[PDB]
This record gives structure tokens, sequence and C-alpha cells, in this order.
């Protein structure tokens, strides 16, 4: 039977059938609830909107995210999202297809235990398997050795792998991703005169950041040019209500927080520093191959001139006799799903599944012995 | 049982059976009392005239309005008007038909409480329901999203609704309607030589205003043309006593007070300004749909070239990327009654009624929990 | 030379000499313009009234506020207000005294730039300095560590400070203050039968709110008692025209919007929630001292039983091993001015000034490098 690949994250959720080269259903993971009285008798209303319907009618809805920092806070909303994905988006019965789920490294055991319990006791799936996102990201690139720098919506992590062997003592994870960048962008916009506070305004700011941001090679030079050639940097954006907003110096000052987290008041190191620290925790003979297979993945790495900036930063830290090559292939925003689809279509993988009998006999703890 | 739709307002009262496409009995809400001695023995006189009879014999009667600014002042006259409507106009027993009444937004609770008490303890109606006029006006147009600008005889209000959800924090109401326009018309007529003071003269001036008024697209240009091409604007009107009156520049100077209330010494803003302020109090993503569904209702909006003037005024305020469409359908003077008839004929509405038992047990305050 | 302390806000403006323990001139910041024709030849009239004169003759004047949400909208009115303060109230020459101005956090740069330009190019002040209001509020209390919850007329903000170091990433600001409470009070009064629309009526409602409002410890219990013991809550107030108004349940329902902004249709969180969120954004070891130094400031915090309510609300959120102490000293409505006077009288502060030469050489942008 064809397996279901469901990559659930903080911001977006991707779902599809194992065997394709692109996800089938990509939708935001939000739950909307009405806050205004209903007075028009005759129409059929709903108590909760999930997915695109919640985003379209966000004007009269309060929006909640059931996943924060890769950890599920409310399980009812997550169960509703899973039900919507299975019964509305994919329109496939969740009882004849094995499930392949993804999880971030260094997560509490209770999250996996509850996820497995919900999958086996609510949807009654035949089999399921949970895998780390970095492994699937490395699978999607068709390589066996490299360091994966993944940056999603809530969690950014770094995982090195050498010749199919992972080094768990050199795995890094920090909670600083596109959401903090959106908050920083809102704070920067408050200095221009525009104030955004509501959830709909937050989505508008997120869209503005996605459409009109880039990474400057030299931050100081562009900052100097911002006060002298602002006409080149200014960009006009049309708000949904018809007003116009001028985005100027905020185009590159917002993504700069990745390489200097002190702007947003975070003591954690930057991205290049984290990668260098992760490389230096491995053996001496392993570092040479890791320096040449830096793979980028995640939606937060979809900016412009990011690979060149990362290469320049790594050059000033790595020894002058090494070769640094950053791998930023196109369509890398769906690399995890592609890797999961590739993994699920292998004959050797057809044995590493958690069947119903094993879960019923051993219990929910079996996920700590067969899934890694 | 067929329900009774009774829209009672300041100037006129409409009444009919739920299921028709037009009101059955439309008559002015006035109470007439004699002021001259009666010396002709042999005829059967009456102590009070209500409705058309009071208007026909207004020469020897003093006329009183029991409703002012949507608030009932004297309840005896209102009870007499209700009795006349039930027993003379409709000729139906008010004990086998549910009643559907209308009320203006932002009204005192005591008005609703006394109305419900009178309906349940005097006419002994089986069930009753009170609804806002804007909701019925939006029902009559067959829409679910829009901003309703209602202007009756004493009260003009603005209510936005988005996808069946009303925003109570963006509801406006001002006490400036056709009565102030009639007073302004009388004041303008005093400058020509004609003086009107009595109630009958007030009704004559109201008829003149109804028959010979229009809204000028450019007030300044027509004002300039008034002193140079008066022959085009002059109109002859025949008074009931046979005299002739020339209405000239007063044709467009009287309705102009809607867009500039400073003419009649009122500090409240105009109509377009009020609509724009009501639109700007909603969320950013809601404004686009509200700008495209401006619905006009009420008897005061039955002038000529009013939709074009409103569109031109809104264009200069709304952003240059929005589409403004004013909806002024024909027969809009009875839109509230049509909406009430449509609402009362729905199966889903057959449950939202205040039965006799509920009123007797809970008390008169129940109207504050089941009627909105 | 003695410095001038001028705290200009939305509602009121305070001005005095640095060295005193109380402001010298406290007057509303309104600009009045006549709207009626003048027919009495022989009297000397004025084209605009500013301050108490505008408030006394508000019957025949239209009143405008030149400051909205801590942002100056019209600069001509603000310049007139500054001229009135310097030349009429204080009666001191604005050329031999340094100026100390106050500003709210998270404000546009253009506001400060224009303020400095006006101060240096119109009044020709020798030196000036702009400071945040929270810093002065903390100075006035004689402390070094604490969280300041300031609530004025248009803007309410929260600023934590630990041992003289401010945490900019934990500063909150929302636009919800006494003006929205006045609007809510007017809306509540419309349900009793009284309608207030004009600016003079708005000032009357503001006075009623100032004189007859208090905060209920248990909102539900007092709401239940409102429908059973209204005689205890009813209060008689005398309108300027001689009529009497009964204020009953509206005494505590108006200030309740601070702890539940959903009543006035605002999605922003309440006051205790905002304070708790601001405390949780600091480091773990800093929270203990912040929980014990909650300082209240502003005119909107001059209600009754507000400290006890805030303490009770914070107790249910803070851990059961912390000590919560709300600091609400008397005369806290002028805390900002007292703090500014204390700061301006220090010898160490005699160097942090913007002289004429520095402004002339560097330009208006210098205020972004020496004032914080
Ligand atoms: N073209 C783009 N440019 C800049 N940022 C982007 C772009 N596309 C997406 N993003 C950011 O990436 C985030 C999406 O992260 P995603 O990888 O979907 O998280 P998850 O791994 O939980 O699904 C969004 O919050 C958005 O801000
Ligand atoms: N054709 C017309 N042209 C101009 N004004 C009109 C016209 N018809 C009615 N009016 C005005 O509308 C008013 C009637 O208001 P109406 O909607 O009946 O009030 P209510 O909602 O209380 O019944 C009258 O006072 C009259 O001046
Ligand atoms: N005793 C009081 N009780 C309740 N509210 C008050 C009292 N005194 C003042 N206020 C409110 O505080 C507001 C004054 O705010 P203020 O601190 O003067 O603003 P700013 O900081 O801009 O000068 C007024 O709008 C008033 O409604
Ligand atoms: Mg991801
Ligand atoms: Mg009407
Ligand atoms: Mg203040």
């Amino acid at each position: 039977a064809v397996a279901l690949v469901v990559d659930n994250g903080s911001g977006m959720v991707k779902s599809g059938l194992a065997g394709d080269d692109a996800p089938k259903c990509v939708f935001p993971s939000i739950v909307g609830r009405p806050k205004m009285p209903n007075i028009m008798i005759g129409m059929e209303q709903k108590e909760c909107y999930v997915g695109d319907e919640a985003q379209n009618k966000r004007g009269i809805l309060t929006l909640k995210y059931p996943i924060e920092h890769g950890i599920v806070t409310n399980w009812d909303d997550m169960e509703k999202i899973w039900h919507h994905t299975f019964y509305n988006e994919l329109r496939v019965s969740p009882e004849e297809h094995p499930v392949l789920l993804t999880e971030a490294p260094l997560n509490p055991k209770t999250n996996r235990e509850k996820m497995t319990q919900i999958m086996f006791e609510t949807f009654d799936v035949p089999a399921m398997y949970v895998s780390i996102q970095a492994i699937l990201s490395l699978y999607a690139s068709g390589r066996t050795t490299g360091i994966v720098l993944d940056s999603g919506d809530g969690v950014s992590h770094t995982v090195p792998i050498y010749e199919g062997y992972v080094l768990p003592h050199a795995i890094n994870r920090i909670d600083m991703a596109g959401r903090d960048l959106t908050y920083h962008m809102m704070k920067l916009f408050t200095e221009r005169g525009h104030t955004f506070t509501t959830t709909a305004e937050r989505e508008i700011v997120r869209d503005i950041k996605e459409k009109l941001c880039y990474i400057a090679m030299d931050y100081d030079e562009e900052l100097k040019r911002s006060e002298e050639h602002s006409d080149e940097i200014e960009e006009i954006y049309e708000l949904p209500d018809g007003n116009l907003i001028t985005v100027g110096s905020e185009r590159f000052r917002c993504p700069e927080a990745l390489f200097n987290p002190t702007l947003i008041g975070r003591e954690c190191p930057g991205l290049h520093i984290t990668a260098y620290q992760s490389i230096m925790k491995c053996d001496i003979d392993i570092r040479k191959e890791l320096y040449n297979n830096i793979v980028l993945s995640g939606g937060t790495t979809m900016y412009n001139n990011i690979g060149e900036r990362l290469t320049k930063e790594m050059t000033n830290l790595a020894p002058s006799s090494m070769k640094i090559k950053v791998i930023a292939p196109p369509e890398r925003k769906y690399s995890v799903w592609i890797g999961g689809s590739i993994l699920s279509s292998l004959s050797t993988f057809q044995q590493m599944w958690i069947t119903k009998e094993e879960y019923e006999d051993s219990g929910p703890s079996i996920v700590h012995r067969k899934c890694f």
C-alpha cells in the first residue's frame, strides 16, 4: 500500500503520497475560533476553522497555533488538524496506509508517546514510523556525508552525519526562527509609524517579510548607503485595505538577526558560529569532509544572497587550506518531504515499521526502541 | 399560523402578513384631538382620530406624534395606534398570530421592556420577537456582508455586518432625519414671504419636500446657476386653498443638510463621513468587502442623484485602489418590512420566539437574553 | 540657570521649574476655535483659545487635541500650546533656561526630530534634552529596580528596569487609555436615556468618570448585586444646566475595561496579563526582584481599590512562592514631573545636554545619539 508522508511543523503542514516528487497539500497549521455574535439565521456556521478557511476569514476569527517550538501545546487542535488533513485535504482513509511522521532532535519523550498513542488509538493506522528531519533532508540530497543546517518556523538545528553514522554529541538546537524575525520586523515597522498588533496584521507582516527581504553581503556598507541612497532601497507594498507602505532600510535589517542574535536580545550564537562549533566537536579527520558538504534546508533559508554570505563567514573561521562549499539547491523548502518520500519507497525500509500487535503488546514505549 | 409584521417608526407605520412581497397597511402615526366646540347635536363624534382620519380632518385637530427619535414618549397614544392597526386596518385578531417588531440600535432597555409588557398583558399575543432594523434591511437584499446606512424619520444609523457577524463596536447612530429637513425647508420658505407654523402647514411643507426635491452633484455650481438661470429651477406648486407657490433654489438646498449638517446648526458629521468612520473601525481585511456592499435603506434616501453623489464623496476618501458600489434598489422604502417577512417565513426561525410561559416565569427581562 | 520641566501629554500638560516638589502650571492641551458669527462690535476677540480659556468657553468653540496616541498630528496647534505655556503660564523667557521634555517609548523618529527642530529654530532654547517617561517615574520613587506600568490619556506602556539597566526587548506599549474609557462610559450612558455627542458633553462625561468611578474586587458579585441592591450603588450628579443624573451600575463597569479589553472590542490583553508577559521576557534570576517592585504611575491609575485588585490578579498568575507588592504612592499623577525635576537637579546630569553648536554642526539627527 502507498504510504502517507505527513510533515507537520510549527508554521506549515505538508502532506502527500509516498512516490511523488512534490507535496500534494501544503497549508498553514492554525485553528480559528469566532469572536463575534452571529445574528443571521439561515446560514450553516462552523465552530472552528482549520487551514485555508481559517486564514481567509481571519478578520472575525482568533487564530491559535497548536505547535510552539516544535512542541505540541494543545492536543485537541492538533487532532483536529490531523483529521482535516486526512479526511478533507488528502481525502484518503487513514486505515489502509502507513504513516511517516517527522520530529525535531532533542525533544521530550512524552511528545512522541502521545503522538503514537493518538495515531494508534484514534485513527487506527496499521503502522507508523517517526524519523528525524535532518536524516530526511540528507536523504533528499542524495548524499551520505554532510552537515545539515535546518531552520524552520520555530526551531533551528544543526546535525552532522559522516558516511551514514550520526554523531549525537555534536547536535545543536536553538529556538530562534522566522517567528522571531517576524516580531523583529514588526518592531522595526513601529519606528516608521505603522503599528501591527492583531494576528491578521501579523500574517500581513509575515507576507511582507517573505516577499521583500534579502541578506546584505556587507551589513555596514548597506547601512551607510541606507542614509544616502534610500531611493534605491525603497519599495512600495499594497496593503489589503488599499493603503501603500514604503519598505526601506527594513529589507535587510530583519534577516540580519540570524547572523547576530543580539539584535533581538538573544544570547545564543549566530548561524555560522553554531555551524563552526558543531564541526569542531567531531574528530579531526572528519572535519575535512564536513567542511565541503554544508547542506541548507528549511523555509527560513529561502532568502537572497544567503549562500554567499555563509561561505564568506565560514571562510574567515575555517583554516585557509580548506574548501568550503555551501549547498543550497532549489525547492529546498520541501526537502524534508522529498526525503521522507524517497525513504518510504525503499524495499529495505519495509521492515522498520511499528505494527498494531507490537504496540498493543509492548506498549507506547516501543517508539523509544525502533524509531530514532 | 401566519405571523404579523408590524414596523412601527416615527413618521409612518407599516403592517402586513408574513408571506407577502409588499406591506398591506401603511399609515402615518399621528393622534388627533379636537380643539373647537361641538354645537351640531345629532352626529356621532369621536374623542380621538388615529391614522388617515386624523390627517384628513387636520384642520380642526391638534396632531401629536407618540414616537420621537425612535423613543416612545406617551404610551397611551402608542397603545391606541396599535389597537387601531390590529382591529381596524388588518382586521385580524391579535391572539392567534405571532408578532415581529422592529427597533433601532442603541435604545434604552425600558423601551423594550414596556413594549413587551404591553404586548403580553394587553393584547395577549401568543409569542413575539423584536429585531434590529438593519438586520432586516440586509435580509431583504439577499446578502450576507455589507454596511447598512438607514435613514428614517427621526433616527439615522449605520451598521456593518461581515459574513453574518455584526461588529457592535462599529455601530453609529445620530438623531438627524427628515424632520430636521422639513424644519430647514420651512425656515428657507420664510425667506421667500411664505410663513408656515401650524401642523397642517408642516404636513403641506413635508409633501412639497417629498414631491419637489433633488440632490445636486455640485452644490457650488448649482448655487451659482441659481442666481443666473432661475427660470430652469423654478417650479409651480398648488396649495390646497388654491394659491400658487414658486419653489426655486430651495429644491436642492434642503436635502444638502445631509452632507453638511452645519447648515442646520448641528455639530454631528455628515453621511459619507459617518460611513467612512464606521468602515475604518473594523479590521483591515474586512474593509475591502465593506467598501463594495454599501446598501442604502429608509425613506430619507428616496431623493434623486443620491447614489452618484454618495459614490463621488466616498471616492475622494477611500484609497484609489478600492471599488465603491452603492446599492440603491427600487422600493427600498419598505425594505425593513420585506426583510422581516422573509425572516419570519424561515423554518429555522420558528424556534426563536418568546412564548407566554417563558415571559410569565422569567419576567419582562427575558427580552434582553433572547432578542437582539 | 534653573531648568524648565515641561511634561506634555495627550490630555494634560504640566510645566514648572526644576527644583520644586510640585508642578506649577497644569492645564488641558486643547485648541478652541469659534464656530458662530460675531455681531457685537466693540469687544476684542481672539482667533483661537488655548488652555483654560478654551475649556471655559467651550459652548461656542470647537475643541481639537493636537496630540493623539502620544503622536503629534498638527504641529501648528502644538507650537501655539508651547508658546502659551512659555509666555503666559510660566511667564519666563524661553532663551535662558534649558528644556527637559518627555516622550513615550517606541515612537517614530520624525516626532523627535521635528520636536528638536522646533525647539531650536523657533524658541531658540540654549539646550534641551528628551527622556523616556518610565525612567523619570522610576526616579521619582527613589528606586533602581522595578517594573513601571504607566497609563496616561492615550498610551499605556510597561517598562522593566533592573539595577539601572533597562531591557528594551521586554518593553510593551498599547494604545488603550482613559479616552477609550470615556467613550465606553458614554456608550453605557446611552443605554439609560442620556445621549452625549458634543465635545462639551464629552468633557462632562470625563468629569463624571473622574468623580464617580471605582474598581470592584469581584466583578461578578457586584454585577449580581447591581440588580438587587441598586439603591446602595446609585449616586446623584448635577449637570451644569441644573438637571440631575443617576449613576448606578456604570460606576464599576467603565473601569473594568482595563482588565478585560474585550468589552470595548479590543483584542489586546489586559493590564495584569501585559505585566506578567513583560516580566516573563526577562532572565530567570531577575524576575524575583521585579515581582516585588511593581510601581504604578499615570492619571488612569487613580481609581479606588486598584492596587488590591492588581495584587489579587498577579497572585493567581505568579508562582505561590513569590511576594507581590504593588507600589501606588499618593500624588502619583505627577510622578513624571517630579522625576524630571529630580533628574535635572543633579550635577552629573549637567553634561548630557544638546547645545546649540552641536545641533548646528551635526544636525537634527544628533537626538538619536545623545538622548534615550
Ligand atoms: N521566500 C521566502 N523568503 C523569506 N522567508 C520565507 C520565504 N518562504 C518562507 N519563509 C519563512 O519560512 C517560514 C516557514 O517555515 P517552514 O519551513 O514552513 O516551517 P516548518 O518546518 O515548521 O514547516 C515562514 O515563517 C516564513 O517566514
Ligand atoms: N420620495 C421622497 N423624496 C424625499 N423624501 C421622502 C420621499 N418619501 C419619503 N420621504 C421622507 O421620508 C420620511 C419617511 O420616513 P420613514 O422611512 O417612513 O420613517 P420610519 O422608518 O420611521 O417609518 C418622510 O418624513 C419624508 O420626508
Ligand atoms: N481621580 C481620577 N479617577 C479616575 N480617572 C482619572 C482621575 N484623574 C484623572 N483621571 C483620568 O486620567 C486622565 C489624565 O491622564 P494624564 O496622566 O493627565 O495623561 P498625560 O500623561 O498625557 O498627561 C484623564 O483622561 C482622566 O480620565
Ligand atoms: Mg521543518
Ligand atoms: Mg425605518
Ligand atoms: Mg503621562
